[PDB]
């Protein structure tokens, strides 16, 4: 599924995401539009041999299983396919996880690069939420 922009804030707010670890969810909106330019479906590979899956991209290395990534861990506890559903919950309750672990929304290269920083209200704006 390719999201729409509010629809995207508006489903992430119903999982619990508008500041969550004090991340509010325009920073969300944007992880997301950088990543996986919101689709649901995005796969990226990487030099390792790892996958990035879903609208926030998260790798296979630690934190789901796709066979491939030897010697990964599995710290969401699913497939990696999971992430790809039109359904955003799986990713949702998995990134809660990963921005817990220490580096909080820096985990996001993306994010990092693009987001932090910037006026990421501009996210939400326009959006009934
Ligand atoms: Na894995």
């Amino acid at each position: 599924k390719v999201f729409g922009r509010c629809e995207l804030a508006a489903a992430m707010k119903r999982h619990g995401l508008d500041n969550y670890r004090g991340y509010s969810l325009g920073n969300w909106v944007c992880a997301a539009k950088f990543e996986s330019n919101f689709n649901t479906q995005a796969t990226n590979r990487n030099t390792d041999g790892s996958t990035d899956y879903g609208i926030l991209q998260i790798n296979s290395r630690w934190w789901c299983n796709d066979g491939r990534t030897p010697g990964s861990r599995n710290l969401c506890n699913i497939p990696c396919s999971a992430l790809l559903s039109s359904d955003i919950t799986a990713s949702v309750n998995c990134a809660k996880k990963i921005v817990s672990d220490g580096n909080g929304m820096n985990a996001w290269v993306a994010w990092r690069n693009r987001c932090k920083g910037t006026d990421v209200q501009a996210w939400i704006r326009g959006c009934r939420l």
